[PDB]
């Protein structure tokens, strides 16, 4: 059920804090790696953060950050791409997607778009 996003640009994985904070860890343990991902309608998609009980949301500035409840922002369009990594791209703010630095800190919404390797993700079981 539960899995974690794994993203190809550092091999980060995208970690949802109580906070309503969002970053990414390579730590495998990390409690906050564990995620809830959620079908709405075909292809739609809602990403929740098992401990931090919290949805991710993309803002029309491009920030991510965990929202206690569901709005119109934390729907998203999980796509399986041509490579075989999936991209999560925001149903609100339609040329936005979820991505992670090589860093460990998130990439904002408006600063993303295809062919970056910040935006593939690899959908893993959540069985350390």
């Amino acid at each position: 059920d539960p899995k974690r996003l794994y993203c190809k640009n550092g091999g980060f994985f995208l970690r949802i804090h109580p906070d309503g904070r969002v970053d990414g860890v390579r730590e495998k343990s990390d409690p906050h790696i564990k995620l809830q991902l959620q079908a709405e309608e075909r292809g739609v998609v809602s990403i929740k953060g098992v401990c931090a009980n919290r949805y991710l949301a993309m803002k029309e500035d491009g920030r991510l950050l965990a929202s206690k409840c569901v709005t119109d922002e934390c729907f998203f369009f999980e796509r399986l791409e041509s490579n075989n990594y999936n991209t999560y791209r925001s149903r609100k703010y339609t040329s936005w997607y979820v991505a992670l630095k090589r860093t460990g800190q998130y990439k904002l919404g408006s600063k993303t778009g295809p062919g970056q390797k910040a935006i593939l993700f690899l959908p893993m079981s959540a069985k350390s």
